[PDB]
């Protein structure tokens, strides 16, 4: 217990900042994540044994796909880890456990396909799960997981905060929909503008962390643009192989799926920063002002996409 994980300094500093890249050394982020969990919750939230078994399964369960991985899960724990290191007293103790384990939970199992090819390919999951279908698979992986022998981390809980860290983690989880995002922004703007936004209101909070859970979710956009840029050939690579797949089943997929429609990714990535990304970072920055340079980054990235369409890069 008096066992304080510790990175390099390098690490250790840039860690707190939002663009903070987890690196390429898989061996390190188990470290880097309980290091987050030690300072954002305690020493004393989780049994380090417990944790660690927690963390290694979690791993074990992400697959091997060019964008939905492990590097992923760590790479959405630590953008969560800045907004709460940034927000220190706006959040609950249930809460800080609850959103770095939905942050590294969030994608469990995923398979490098979108909820849409699930349906049309007719898998079981799409039976199982008619709406939100990946992310309440996600879910159950999560629930799975806490209940192998040994991995339990929630065991000094009661049977109350229990009930409700797993209700935090299953909003959490179900928030990463994007499908559902276009809403949930919305009432959260209204919301703020005629100021009837009240952090008390348990459903207020559940929109602010649903919105907290894009926000992290959609991070490679607030990376230094050379993260920027090599995340979107991950992401693409995915898209691609499944509009292969649509192709396969005799479906035209959309062209951002396509690789055929190469050419048009720069064009793709301007609407996805103007009807998603902005949107997204704006009205957090509103709720929560100290995650204002997750919006400056986004606009940066912007500026290099409107730079790639110009020729100048
Ligand atoms: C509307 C195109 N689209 C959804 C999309 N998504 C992302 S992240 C992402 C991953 C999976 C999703 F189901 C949704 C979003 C992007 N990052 C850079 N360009 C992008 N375009
Ligand atoms: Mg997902
Ligand atoms: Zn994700």
């Amino acid at each position: 217990g008096l066992m304080q994980f510790t990175l390099p300094v390098r690490l250790c500093k840039e860690i707190e900042l939002f663009h903070f890249d987890i690196g390429p050394f898989e061996n390190m982020w188990p470290g880097i994540f309980v290091y987050m969990v030690h300072r954002s919750c305690g020493t004393s939230c989780f049994e380090l044994e417990k944790l660690c078994r927690f963390i290694m399964s979690v791993k074990k369960n992400y697959r091997r796909v060019p964008y939905h991985n492990w590097k992923h899960a760590v790479t959405v724990a630590h953008c969560m880890y800045a907004i709460l290191q940034n927000n220190h007293t706006l959040f609950t103790d249930l809460e800080r456990k609850g959103l770095l384990i939905a942050c590294l939970c969030h994608d469990l199992d995923h398979r490098g396909f979108s909820n849409s090819y699930l349906q049309k390919f007719d898998h079981p999951l799409a039976a199982l799960y008619s709406t939100s279908t990946m992310e309440q698979h996600h879910f159950s992986q999560t629930v799975s997981i806490l209940q192998l022998e040994g991995h339990n981390i929630f065991s000094t809980l009661s049977s109350s905060e229990y009930e409700q860290v797993l209700e935090i983690i299953r909003k959490a989880i179900i928030a990463t929909d994007l499908a559902l995002y276009f809403g949930n922004r919305k009432q959260l703007e209204e919301m703020y503008q005629t100021g009837s936004l009240n952090l008390n209101n348990q459903s207020h909070r559940d929109r602010v962390i649903g919105l907290m859970m894009t926000a992290c979710d959609l991070c490679s956009v607030t990376k230094l643009w050379p993260v920027t840029k090599l995340t979107a050939n991950d992401i693409y690579a995915e898209f691609w192989a499944e509009g292969d797949e649509m192709k396969k089943l005799g479906i035209q997929p959309i062209p951002m799926m396509d690789r055929d429609k190469k050419d048009e990714v720069p064009q793709g990535q301007l609407g996805f920063y103007n009807a998603v990304a902005i949107p997204c970072y704006t009205t957090l920055t509103q709720i929560l002002p100290p995650t204002e340079p997750l919006l400056k980054a986004c606009r940066d990235n912007l500026s290099q996409w409107e730079k790639v369409i110009r020729g100048e890069e």
